[PDB]
DNA sequence: TAAACTGTTACAACCAGTTAAGGGTTGGGGGAAGCACTGGGTCT
């Protein structure tokens, strides 16, 4: 995600812990998605880097219980503001917790979850920032405000979405 | 010259009737969501 002059790239590599197999290897190969250039108009609502990261992680995959062995993720980021490249994040949890939240949200449905997230990103930008503030610096009430903007966005707000959110709440 | 004896301490009905317990009108507008500073390679 690049904004005019600044350019951000976040690579999150997957590593094993005990053992893997070719099924796991090919599953990780299938995890590779989100082709380089997907920018036609979405940037008009992407604005914040975290929001764009969440939107792009929406189209990614979040299933790892298939391989019979669970995985771990290490994420590193690179920035380029004014043609200056360096590292500002080598081991940060926000990708991991965002990925876990996405996995636990869309487990109860993918069609309604996709519709909800897409609608809030498109028109309920306040709700999108509210959700990212509920994930970044985790505070549960922010989720509610996002859902509030959902009614401002005409979101269907299916039964299973709030159930998945409550399961995330624990 | 004596200093209240006694039945009696209310009965009975009844102990809110109805009507509605918000009507409406609006549920963040609107801007921004890092500005630089720190450049990594490959060559001479």
């Amino acid at each position: 995600y690049a904004k005019g002059d600044t350019t951000w790239i976040h690579i999150y590599q997957i590593a094993p812990v005990e053992e893997v197999d070719m099924i796991s290897i090919l599953s990780l190969k299938d995890l590779k998605m989100h082709l380089p250039h997907y920018y036609e108009s979405n940037l008009d609502f992407l604005i914040n880097r975290r929001l764009a990261l969440l939107y792009h992680l929406l189209h990614s995959e979040a299933l790892e219980l298939f391989t019979e062995k669970e995985f771990v993720i290490h994420s590193y980021t690179l920035e380029r503001s004014g043609n200056n490249q360096a590292i500002r994040s080598f081991e940060e949890e926000e990708i991991g917790k965002l990925m876990d939240f996405l996995w636990k949200l869309k487990r109860r449905d993918f069609y309604h979850a996709i519709k909800f997230i897409d609608d809030l990103l498109k028109k309920a930008t306040e709700g999108a920032l509210a959700l990212i503030d509920a994930i970044m610096n985790e505070r549960l009430e922010g989720f509610y405000t996002a859902l509030k903007l959902g009614k401002k966005a005409g979101v269907v707000s299916s039964r299973e979405i709030v159930a998945a959110l409550e399961d995330i709440i624990c």
